[PDB]
């Protein structure tokens, strides 16, 4: 089996899983929808009783799978517990991480796509002070790009430009996931984050320099780190601030589970665990809170800032950041900076959605690893036209898989490992190798708090907000729905096929 080479790839790989879009596409969103400063004290509690126990849980979980020769959950939740039902179980453990990749894949296109043209100026020219006749043309940018619809048919219909950036842009994931982990993925880790960082950082600067007679970009950080404890109470912010946690740490995507089973068996898992989620947690408050809520907020004043927030996700990333950028000297290239930025972080955050499968292939079906990352692209390439040409399809997966999947999947991978496998067996297995070992209180937030958090979650969640979904939302959501539950029972037969040639092979030795 392959192992990761050095301590510092691998934590590298680990952070550039975590540091993704999220970051700095969804975060802003989230914090500001939510008030502000009202959603970080959420947000950083729910960091320290769900984020930093569930790093560590599939750390675990995947360095013990890892050891036997497995890398994915349907392989491991079958070692901690021999029962059918946690094979089927485990399934979501690739279900989640290819749904997801099936449509961050294509928005991490989009990124490189606008990369391109900002590189070479074909931008929008916004007639030189109007709000809207400077949003507008970036507004129409954006819609040209991807599709959206104009009249009352729910299709999409992507640029050609577009369509062949997604080539691009998979062929580019795969010539990285083909050289596998050490020559691949963590080769690849070693340059982008580093490069991730100082681009950041400079749009971080150039951002705090904005002044306009409507603000400043310090107006944008203390409306962003200003406590409203008058929320607490809301139920809404709590699974918003819980949601971001999960989202942004790439926990319940069985991403770091893989990853962490090309840890060797001795290798701490404490340490690194522990420095891989600080990383992606500076990289998102530090970094991806200090560039487009400031600037937003810099040019339009909190109140436009926030109805901006609410507008949409992309709204702010592939339309206000630009537009802004654009009222500034160089500010095509500070966008090229921008999305050039955004490419790397999803990049190196859709070969870790991908490499799930990857692992299940070679692992189990005993695929080489070229033909396994073919097979996954040519998975993914053609799943993606769904997401491509079906308005709100993407919107759809991003819930069940993005949003639903991970919560129930942690909870999930928490009461195998912690309560089904052997609580004080798990404690053991995680400090196991350590060059830190874990707080003792931990055990308990572990065992007792962390499972209750989210099972109260997930509670209110079914009855507060999903049958509003499941019955205000258009037809067409159950073309989407009836496509990856079409996947899952594909991946149910694999599970099948993979559980027989093992049986034929237990047989045959
Ligand atoms: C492998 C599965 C293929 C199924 C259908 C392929 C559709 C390709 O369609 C292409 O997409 C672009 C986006 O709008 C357009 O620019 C092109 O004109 C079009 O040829
Ligand atoms: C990284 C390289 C990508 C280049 C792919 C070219 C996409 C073809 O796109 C075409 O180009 C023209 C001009 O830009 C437009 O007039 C056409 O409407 C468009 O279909
Ligand atoms: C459920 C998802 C199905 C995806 C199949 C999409 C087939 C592509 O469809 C084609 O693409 C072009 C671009 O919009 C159009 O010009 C063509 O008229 C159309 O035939
Ligand atoms: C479910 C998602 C799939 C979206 C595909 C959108 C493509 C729209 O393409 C349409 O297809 C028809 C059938 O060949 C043609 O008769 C139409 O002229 C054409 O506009
Ligand atoms: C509710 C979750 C809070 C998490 C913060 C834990 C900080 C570490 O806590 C420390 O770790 C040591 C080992 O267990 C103890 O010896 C110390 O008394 C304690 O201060
Ligand atoms: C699906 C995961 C790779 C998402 C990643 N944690 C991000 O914040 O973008
Ligand atoms: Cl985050
Ligand atoms: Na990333
Ligand atoms: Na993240």
């Amino acid at each position: 089996r392959e192992h990761w080479a050095t301590r510092l790839g691998l934590i590298l790989a680990m952070a550039g899983n975590a540091v993704g879009l999220g970051n700095f596409l969804r975060f802003p969103v989230q914090a500001a929808e939510n008030g502000g400063g009202a959603f970080m004290i959420p947000y950083i509690i729910a960091f320290l009783l769900v984020g930093i126990p569930l790093m560590w849980i599939e750390w675990a979980m995947g360095r013990y799978g890892g050891a036997q020769g497995h890398g994915t959950t349907p392989a491991i939740f079958y070692l901690l517990w021999r029962n059918r039902f946690a094979k089927i179980l485990g399934v979501f453990g690739l279900w989640i991480p290819l749904v997801v990749a099936i449509y961050y894949v294509y928005i991490e296109s989009w990124t490189l796509g606008f990369a391109i043209k900002f590189l070479v100026g074909l931008v929008p020219e916004p007639p030189p002070t109007d709000p809207d006749s400077i949003l507008r043309p970036f507004k129409e940018f954006l819609y040209s790009y991807i599709g959206v619809p104009k009249g009352d048919e729910p299709i999409l219909k992507p640029s050609l430009f577009a369509y062949i950036v997604f080539l691009i842009t998979m062929f580019i994931n795969v010539s990285i996931l083909i050289r596998g982990i050490s020559k691949g993925i963590e080769r690849f880790a070693k340059i982008a984050m580093p490069t991730l960082f100082i681009l950041a950082v400079f749009l971080v600067i150039r951002v705090f320099l904005l002044e306009t007679p409507n603000g400043t970009a310090a107006d944008g950080l203390n409306f962003l780190w200003t406590p409203d404890f008058e929320k607490l109470k809301d139920p809404g912010v709590w699974i918003a601030a819980v949601g971001q946690i999960f989202f942004t740490l790439s926990l319940g995507f069985g991403a770091i589970i893989t990853y962490a089973s090309y840890v060797r068996k001795d290798q701490d898992i404490v340490l690194s665990g522990l420095t891989a989620a600080t990383l992606n947690e500076k990289a998102s408050v530090i970094l991806g809170g200090s560039i487009s809520i400031p600037a937003a907020v810099a040019f339009f004043g909190v109140a436009n800032a926030v109805a901006i927030a609410k507008a949409g996700a992309f709204n702010l990333g592939f339309i206000t950041l630009p537009a802004i950028f654009s009222q500034t000297a160089g500010g095509t290239f500070l966008g090229f900076l921008w999305f050039f930025l955004l490419f790397f972080a999803g990049l190196t955050s859709s070969i870790a959605i991908m490499q799930p499968m990857i692992a299940f292939l070679e692992d189990e079906l005993k695929l080489s690893r070229k033909h396994a990352v073919l097979w996954t692209a040519a998975i993914v390439f053609f799943s993606a036209h769904l997401v491509m040409f079906l308005n709100k399809s993407l919107d759809e997966m991003d819930f069940w898989a993005g949003t639903i999947g991970v919560v129930f999947f942690g909870l999930t991978e928490l009461i195998i490992f912690f309560w089904i496998f052997g609580a004080d067996k798990a404690w053991e297995e995680i400090n196991r190798g350590g060059i830190i070992k874990v707080p003792r209180i931990y055990y308990y937030v572990m065992r007792y708090i962390t499972p209750a958090f989210l099972a109260v979650l997930l509670v209110v969640w079914a009855r507060e907000y999903i049958p509003k979904i499941m019955e205000e939302t258009h037809w067409t959501v159950w073309i989407t729905r009836f496509y990856i539950i079409g996947l899952f029972l594909f991946l149910t037969f694999l599970v099948f096929l993979a559980e027989r040639r093992r049986n034929h092979e237990s047989a045959g030795t």
